């Protein structure tokens, strides 16, 4: 049980199959026995086949997938491959990060996860809060209800400050933070440019 | 509209999956067939390969496994969730009553929620209680490994727990939705006085 096959990926033969926002799904072949295999940094992918549409990094940031479909839309963090068990038996083996397994893969929406202390009262700049998170490393992200809006994650450890922009202040905007979730209520137009 | 996946017993039917803690049938109506997930079992008895149907379902708090590393300690079952196809079409589901775009993909899955184990349960010392401010919160002991299709038990409020002499090995552990926990390996010579 060596799946370093797919470490060699810079001289082997490899494909690409499909592309998320978090992960890649791919498969290379040495001796002639293809592959799968997904990773979370796309180092050896140059030279694959469809190896065309792939980022330089993945931004890493911890994201378990929806179980909740009416929260689709207040919880939309993008796409990231995971291992499912095959709908047919089929015990196909994959190798996820570095751990290798069976089972079929399978692409889902994921939501933003973690111990995000989303620090509502802040005493001083009540237009600007605090985020602090015991993980090390931690996503958050700011967007209205659903606009398919992708990326804007944002890599954070420990202390963060967050700024809201002119725009951003309309009440449906939500900010997602780890687990947690908060709603930005819209202010008053006459109280902005008095900060001046 | 989901209707009449809600009357499945009006209707032909397939049964084409069953979770442990969700089912998966198709209908069909008028040339059309209706993928839908549910959890009642109900109305499915006159449904094909109807065989092997549960009498009902558990329905405790349950989210997917991410870290394949975590399987192991935290199996708990299966559950079939509503997922994204590899190819660009998705066939309309209606999960619950929900209906969405998507293909279905089975998941082994971690029990979800929140508990708190009275780690120090004095009381007892060998009984200890747990409490969940969610409706309903799903529990069970498990050793790694442990073949636990249906062992679970539906938990409301607070209850207490009484342990069994394989279950106080020091292999075995306990789970509660979002927090594990490990037994203590008992001297069999301090057994047989705890058997009185
Ligand atoms: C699913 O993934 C598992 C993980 O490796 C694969 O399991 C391996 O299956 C083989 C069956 O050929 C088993 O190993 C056997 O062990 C016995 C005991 O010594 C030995 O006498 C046999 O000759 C054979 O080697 C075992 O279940 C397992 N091996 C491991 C875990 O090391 C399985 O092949 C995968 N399923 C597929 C590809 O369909
Ligand atoms: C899921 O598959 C089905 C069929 O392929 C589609 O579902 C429904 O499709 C209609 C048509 O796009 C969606 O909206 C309607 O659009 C027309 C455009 O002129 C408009 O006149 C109507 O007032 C209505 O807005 C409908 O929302 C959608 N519903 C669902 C539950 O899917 C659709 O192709 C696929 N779903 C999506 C979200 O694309
Ligand atoms: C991945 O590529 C490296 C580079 O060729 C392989 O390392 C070779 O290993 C074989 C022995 O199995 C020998 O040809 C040499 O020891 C290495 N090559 C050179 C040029 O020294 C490696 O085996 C490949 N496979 C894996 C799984 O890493
Ligand atoms: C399940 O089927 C029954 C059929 O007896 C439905 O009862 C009527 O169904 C027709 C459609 O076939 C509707 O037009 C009527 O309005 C229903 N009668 C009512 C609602 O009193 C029933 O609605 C179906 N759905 C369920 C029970 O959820």
């Amino acid at each position: 049980d060596l799946p370093n096959n797919c470490l060699n990926a810079s001289s082997l033969k490899c494909e690409i199959k499909g592309i998320s926002t978090y992960n890649v799904y791919y498969q290379v072949e040495n001796n002639g026995v293809i592959y799968s295999c997904v990773s979370d940094s796309a180092e050896g992918l140059e030279k694959c086949d469809n190896s065309l549409n792939l980022p330089k990094r993945f931004s890493k940031v911890p994201v378990i997938p929806i179980t909740k479909l009416d929260n689709k839309r207040h919880f939309s963090v993008g796409t990231k491959f995971f291992i499912s068990e095959s709908l047919t038996q089929d015990n196909y083996p994959i190798t996820y990060n570095s751990y290798p397994t069976n089972g079929t893969v399978s692409l889902q929406t994921v939501k933003l996860s973690g111990d995000c202390k989303i620090t509502k009262s802040n005493f001083a700049n009540p237009y600007t809060v605090s985020i602090t998170s015991p993980e090390k490393i931690m996503g958050y992200l700011i967007k209205k209800p659903g606009e398919n809006v992708e990326h804007k994650v944002i890599s954070f450890s420990g202390s963060a400050s967050i700024t809201f922009t002119e725009e951003m202040l309309d009440g449906e905007h939500n900010l997602l933070c780890g687990d947690k979730s908060a709603k930005i209520p819209k202010t008053n137009k006459r109280v902005r440019d008095c900060i001046i």
